[PDB]
């Protein structure tokens, strides 16, 4: 069933932040499955246990964009989960007229995978056609962006979207009020925001932006949505302007904004992708396959020059992730004499980069970790670095390499990295039981403050070690329990 | 005394968005003096009536900054506001800590007006000497902002400010948890955000700002706080980043974070003022004084010439107000034969950019507004345009010169001047007293509502209604009759 898909898909699949579809955002040891609708349910069930704070607060995880800048990712506290989870399944022949709107480019969809939420998953072939056929005989291209939209979605227009705004406030129950209920339970009972990376936040809002699109729709404009990204096609400046202006009335109307510095109106024939994209593209040594593998394996000189172009390109351009989109093109036509060479660019890279991290997931196995413990003080020099700057993906992808290929890692980083506090690099240290004790220092730390809301900041790491058996619960309802008793773990083998 | 001279403040003088010393970005039609504390103490006391939501919303004002975007300035509801007040009255003792920081310019201070909180206040020769003090022997200038500062500030963060954050974690009463819960009550029972304009929600940023202050001074680092923008000066560019790294901590605390947009390092010697600043003053026709006003007083081609050059600059600058800046410097030597082409040129540039409608204030009783309607025309499709452009201060100022100059009004302008719905507005075509019906068709679409947070957001509005007898209060509690009973008018004469 198509209920039952998004009932796995809420739980086991995006629950932790997951929808780019490239590369995760978090390392492949923090997985969400095993986390089962079933489980969902006996958590949402259980109403035991006291709790002196409203709502709950999430593990949160500060990725690095292309600028550098972070993104806090948000995981939700299971209980304020399970209950939203269960809320949106029972409910789904009411939410999914979301899946039916067309301005919606990503949305719930039927994944293979099992995801709902994949952006940047449709295929180049079909996104150039939609480019150029909606592009077709009109002159400016209108680009705007909400200014928030995670941080400031309204919960409380969430009836608002569904049965309008006078309705809503005029019916002050319905399954919406219960859905802002809910969604505000995820985020510390907050009315504005929603935690960013969980699929129920991304079906509350294109549940608001639907109706914005609906709007839009009716009045006869050309425009797509990308999470909070409009683009409107436009036969005269017109048809710019006041797309602009319905834009912001309709997003006025449900308490959101348009980001005005994120506004541009460019006259077509512009670019289908950003300019820099065809720039990387055409100067790519990969833009021709030759159907023979080695023809399309490349040399040292090559790979290292085109990887030299993309460091000035995005010097002197930087609209968008110059490094990622060049390193994927390169990554996995790597001859054997290039991998140690784009391997130590790419230490220089995910230094300088900590978004190009994850990228060292796939050379090390092919390279040679021993040496003479080279990359030993590299992965530790890096996990200074994302120490300092206070990045939570690099970070944990370093520890997942540095777990996973057994290299050892300095007292003096880990003085920073439990200084950082970030939870999932707590939780990897936390796996690797060499560092029992200064955990235990963390956590009784986090215990003798009586702050629910940082137990809840560090919920992960406190159910990880009730689960195995180092920790008690610090709570005093049966979520933990029942979680642990159906085998709910989320630092999972294969 | 100080403590009476902040209590008149809070309401008489700066309870309004008045913090702008040189025009005010509210006209001044809408004067929040006859709020005498007594009145407050009076509200305070009131405990009548039944609320169904929780909290206050505010009346919205969009004001326009340099770049034509909106900032929402709030005037909170005057029942939650006269108990914000007077509580920070009654702890001022344990609140004027943030009036001895010496790293906020602008923070609570005895203005002779009455105010407490000017930005852009002090001197030109104290600012000088200061910056080249500070700038003395370094090499980098840090620029930092805070991201949101008023969308974000944590309200349960202010017990975290006054007595340490651990300390209060521990202790959930303490005077600093109610002016939590008072500063909540002002904008919706909401935790997040403060309301823009009011000096309560200044004191309660420097409550906030004040510790990150003190843990950057005790670090050994030269910075100056202008509301949410941290300048550093530093003798390297280790101090340049570090000074970076603990402000992020230091914020971070507090859950506040850094606008990396606005963050930039620029080798000193920089400039004093901005670029654009020294190019208007070295350029200005007024840069020198001649002790003689005759030679004072320009003329038309100077004017003209140099306001077109300002066009220019800002076109190919725009790194600042550069129109307000160059119509400042010129607006009060005009000569006789200047003032009806400045008036005209006042009048591109007010259509244009809504934000400089103000200096029209200035020009007025000089201009014959009588002339051949041209003027008549003018300020209509200027009210036209700020309904449009959703503009709020433009469209206050435009109806305040409409209504001072008795300058007719078209009917189809006042079509969009009620459905833009600001609240300022409609207590000025509510003072006109002409269109009595258009306001009433608008009043009951809010009561019909039953929505408290819709008669909240034109609580300015209705009061005003009842407190001109037109109008019955749409509240249950005495707080509209207590107002009203000691002769309290929010749009009053002289």
């Amino acid at each position: 069933d198509e209920k039952r898909h998004l009932y796995e898909a809420l739980l086991r699949h995006n629950y932790f932040p997951n929808q780019k579809g490239s590369i995760s955002e978090i390392p492949p040891c923090f997985s969400s499955r095993t986390f089962t609708p079933e489980i969902a349910e006996l958590i949402s069930s259980d109403t035991s246990g006291r709790r002196s704070l409203q709502g709950y607060d999430c593990v949160e995880y500060y990725a690095t964009r292309y600028n550098n800048f972070p993104r806090t990712l948000s995981i939700i506290h299971p209980k304020a989960y399970s209950k939203l989870a269960k809320h949106i399944h029972d409910n789904w022949e009411e939410i999914r007229f979301i899946k039916e709107n067309e301005n919606s480019m990503i949305k719930p969809d039927m994944h293979a995978d099992g995801r709902i939420i994949i952006m940047n998953y449709e295929d180049a072939e079909t996104k150039t056609i939609r480019e150029l056929n909606d592009g077709f005989g009109r002159r400016f291209k209108v680009n705007a962006d909400i200014s928030g939209c995670f941080t400031n979605i309204y919960s409380h227009s969430i009836p608002w979207a569904v049965i309008g705004v006078n309705n809503a406030k005029i019916a002050l129950k319905h399954w919406s009020d219960k859905l802002d209920y809910f969604q505000r339970q995820a985020k510390r009972n907050e009315t504005h925001g929603v935690p960013i990376g969980p699929a129920t936040s991304s079906i509350v809002c294109e549940i608001i932006l639907s109706a914005v699109d609906k709007r839009l729709r009716d009045d006869g404009f050309l425009f797509r949505r990308y999470i909070a990204a409009y683009t409107c096609y436009c036969k005269t400046h017109d048809d710019a302007k006041e797309f602009l202006h319905l834009l912001g009335m309709e997003l006025s109307k449900y308490k959101l904004s348009l980001n005005l510095h994120k506004t541009k109106i460019t006259n077509l024939p512009g670019t289908l992708n950003d300019n820099w994209v065809s720039l990387l593209n055409v100067n790519s040594p990969t833009k021709k396959r030759f159907t023979d593998q080695d023809l399309n394996k490349l040399s040292s000189s090559e790979v290292i020059n085109f990887l030299d172009y993309a460091v000035q390109l995005n010097t002197q351009v930087g609209g968008g992730s110059i490094l990622k989109y060049a390193i994927s093109l390169v990554i996995n036509n790597l001859d054997e004499y290039t991998i140690t060479q784009v391997y130590d660019y790419l230490l220089n890279l995910s230094w300088h980069y900590p978004m190009l991290i994850p990228y060292l997931g796939v050379l090390i196995e092919h390279v040679y970790l021993d040496d003479g413990d080279e990359y030993k003080n590299k992965f530790n020099e890096i996990l200074s670095m994302c120490a300092e700057n206070k990045c939570s993906d690099g970070m944990a992808w370093t520890l997942y390499f540095c777990i996973k290929n057994n290299i050892d890692i300095d007292d003096d980083v880990i003085e920073k990295i439990i200084c950082f506090g970030d939870c999932l690099s707590l939780c990897l240290l936390d796996s690797s039981d060499i560092y029992e004790e200064k955990i235990n220092n963390f956590v009784s730390d986090i215990i003798k403050l009586d702050y629910e809301y940082d137990i809840d900041r560090y919920w992960l790491l406190f159910y990880q070690r009730f689960f195995k058996d180092k920790a008690p619960s610090p709570y005093n309802d049966k979520c933990f329990d029942i979680m642990k008793g159906y085998g709910v773990d989320f630092m999972p083998d294969e």
